[PDB]
């Protein structure tokens, strides 16, 4: 149960975008924090129309669920405004924001090493998801969020956190699941009541493929049709721009959901890269 946020201590200052059935903004939050100090917090407030109850529903209990289990590398959540006809979600605001986008607005100048402790960071916090039996469900580059770049004179790597899970693909519409190809794995396509732990394992990989690829989103040439033909003949993705991590996404990419590897093996390998 998220601590409750009144609409009178939200301030609305930007409008960012959209999610799945979501609308982004940046915001402050009036609060009193440490030692009574009174601050204005940077948020990012994510609003859903009360109107659409299950994926509301969907959406904040997933974000619940995940919040219940603090850990350095999964985003903060501060609470939720039951906001008369809408419903609003009051996240931490990160600072570099989403990973795709900064790999672009980076023009991807960004080396290997830098990418496999991004990839460390992740898998470090599946893993704890994975010992939780807790499915996140949509693991993707924009819900890799990073806090702090890296500093060459202190060696401090990059920082990320993962995103809240949003509404879960067993409510969502086919025609959305088919378009989050190939984030979502064949066989939720095949059926949606397949989401399962293992469907993380290959949408890590599908974000690893995006974090080698410098923000390029895979199969963005294929429409939904050819989508599902690419699942239908089996394919895999093409080893990606740096291709160190290429046998990594393909094992995670495993049609069969049973072979993928555990998040402490792909732990592992990770950590064997560069002897
Ligand atoms: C330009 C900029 C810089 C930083 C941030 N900060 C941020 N903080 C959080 N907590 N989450 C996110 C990303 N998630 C996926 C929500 C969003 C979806 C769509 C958009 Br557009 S933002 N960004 C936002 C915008």
């Amino acid at each position: 149960v998220f601590h409750k946020i009144r609409n009178e201590d939200l301030i609305f200052n930007e409008s960012l975008g959209q999610g799945t059935f979501t609308k982004i903004f940046k915001g402050v939050r009036r609060e009193v924090g440490d030692y009574g100090q009174l601050h204005e917090t940077e948020v990012l407030l994510k609003v859903l129309d009360k109107a659409h109850r299950n994926y509301s529903e969907s959406f904040f209990e997933a974000a619940s669920m995940m919040s219940k289990l603090s850990h350095k590398h999964l985003v903060l959540n501060y609470g939720v405004c039951f906001c008369g006809d809408e419903n609003i979600l009051v996240q931490e605001f990160v600072k570099f924001g989403s990973l795709d986008t900064y790999l672009k607005k980076n023009k991807n100048c960004i080396n290997i090493l830098w990418k496999l402790e991004v990839a460390k960071q992740l898998a470090a916090a599946m893993h704890f998801l994975e010992e939780n039996t807790l499915i996140h469900g949509n693991v993707c580059a924009k819900n890799i969020l990073l806090i702090r770049e890296e500093d060459r004179k202190t060696g401090n790597p990059p920082f990320i956190k993962l995103s809240d899970p949003g509404i879960s693909i067993t409510v969502l519409p086919k025609d959305i699941l088919q378009e989050r190809i190939p984030w979502v794995p064949p066989e939720c396509i095949e059926n949606p009541k397949n989401l399962n732990l293992a469907t993380d394992k290959w949408s890590f990989g599908t974000t690893l493929w995006e974090i080698c690829s410098g923000g390029d989103k895979p199969l963005s040439a294929l429409d939904s049709q050819r989508k599902l033909q690419f699942y239908e003949d089996r394919h895999q993705l093409p080893a990606p721009k740096a291709a160190e991590l290429a046998n990594l996404i393909n094992n995670c990419m495993d049609y069969e959901p049973d072979h993928r590897p555990s998040f402490r093996a792909i732990i592992r390998d990770l950590n064997s890269l560069f002897t």
